[PDB]
């Protein structure tokens, strides 16, 4: 069933995996290496054992495939994922004149009512951002993203280079190359920076005029990340496929240190004695070629049928 | 028996491969994506079914834990890997009034005194870069070489970073970090540039208070690259784990386009009939600590009875 090297990695992490004392402690399970492949002509691997948001996924692909950092564009589509990064940087100094918030991830977990100030206060938040440009652009913004590093990587010499752009140029004319990479990794600005990527290198390929893709992606959350990273770099395997006029191949996802949190391994544990169902086929707009010109309503996905979404908590 | 893992890629690449027009055609079977894993526990992954140079090894991971990107080092060493890539750019303009050799790496395959000529021309060259101070500083240096960008990447605002020397001070502090990460590939060099690295990326970690490690290399040759590769950085393993006080864990290699070239087939066919043996026990000096400050007679290696060696062309 397409989906089951998932359902594999979870197997392994629960019954494999060490413990590591490693959040602020808290507890995981953790694994160092691990391929799994998706053979994308059988179908889309978004998860059927939990609902998952595809839409989340089409946007948040479309950002980072628009060069965007500004946190506007998912607000305008009901795209929560960035927010709390923008926030934290809102709440730092100046006009931020309101209540101080250090720690909220887990003041605003081991709540009552410090979950009613963030969310009024972010609701704000996100109102300021959409509304008041001057804002947004300084708040919203936020600076080095994947889009960012895709589309614009700063060079030492002054330029931006579009990294992703040139690799596509790149498939085009040079399909049998073995240097179709895109780097997210920065190594100076890394350390100053709060989310050195999880989605740290990936590399295209060609054969059989079909193209496959693979990501080395750094830490993992297997229960609240990983059905929803497949989805994001699959179809990105799609529409390079699309616009190279060529086929979908594979896509590999390759994890460094995969690991599931202590207070997922109920959930993990309800989902896996779930049944896979035939996966959906993802089906993307002929008219239009130019992917970095596309729209939500431009790629399609039709046929997924999930048993119901699990709902943990993050750790 | 600890270097099967090797034995069956190339069994994979043999009987799965793909063929790829893509040197100046000439062939190669292709795989897209493999990890493989060595425990280091059991011996050090230096291939026992065909003789391979520990020391060509050991001296070239030295040059590169020294910083170092002039080629004299090694020539003080009887090390002679690199020399092709230096001499190439010596052969350039200037002072450089003597047979053109263009493509010498084919003119001097496809020949017969077109060999002659580039052997005196290079026993010359090696031999400029050796005693003339003012010369080995111009030609022999190749700046950006994995010494370099190990230890001394450069950032946009002017510095070097260690990278390296950096990673080694978090296993010490933060060994249960998510993060301890080198990367030799950068997106500006990278075009300009002869060899955008193979070895592309590794990521360290630890539990069990045992360092494993993982490296990402984009682009391989089974006969006669992996068995030299999986030494240097299966050496690497142990020297930052005897630095940083721990033990040996693992190293797993993972591989993006992993091929065998085809005027290799019959030489890894028939090394596959042999028997792997017990594999040699590495073993390094305790009185010393400093790995960017060990010598050769530091790492020592014992009990390598490999089989004969088996010559190969380069493709």
């Amino acid at each position: 069933m397409l989906e089951q090297p998932y359902l594999d990695l979870a197997k392994k992490v629960l019954d494999e995996g060490h413990f590591k004392p490693d959040r602020t402690h808290t507890g995981t399970y953790s694994i160092f290496g691990h391929q799994m492949r998706f053979d994308l002509s059988k179908g889309f691997p978004l998860l059927t054992t939990k609902k998952v948001p595809f839409g989340l996924i089409k946007s948040e692909l479309l950002w980072f495939l628009h060069g965007d950092t500004n946190i506007r564009f998912l607000l305008q589509h009901r795209n929560h994922i960035w927010d709390e990064w923008a926030f934290e940087k809102w709440v730092k100094s100046d006009e931020y004149h309101g209540p101080d918030m250090t720690d909220f991830g887990h003041r605003s977990q081991k709540d009552p009512e410090f979950a009613a100030v963030y969310h009024e206060e972010m609701a704000k938040f996100d109102d300021r951002v959409l509304h008041d440009d001057a804002f947004a652009a300084k708040y919203g913004d936020l600076g080095l993203v994947y889009g960012s590093q895709w589309r614009a990587w700063h060079t030492s010499k002054g330029d931006t280079i579009d990294q992703l752009g040139d690799v596509i140029e790149q498939i085009k004319t040079h399909p049998y190359s073995r240097r179709l990479i895109v780097s997210a990794w920065n190594p100076e600005d890394v350390p100053t920076m709060a989310l050195p990527p999880c989605h740290t290198l990936y590399q295209f390929y060609v054969n059989d005029g079909k193209l496959s893709l693979q990501l080395y992606q750094r830490s993992a959350d297997i229960f609240l990340g990983v059905p929803f990273n497949i989805a994001s770099y699959a179809l990105l395997t799609h529409l390079v496929a699309h616009e190279c006029g060529l086929e979908v191949g594979e896509f590999i996802h390759t994890f460094g240190d995969a690991h599931l949190y202590v207070n997922h391994l109920d959930q993990i544990k309800e989902q896996l004695s779930r049944t896979p169902r035939p996966a959906p086929t993802l089906q993307l707009n002929p008219d239009k070629h130019d992917i970095f010109d596309f729209d939500m309503k431009d790629i399609k996905l039709l046929n997924y049928d999930p048993y119901p979404a699990i709902k943990a908590p993050v750790a």
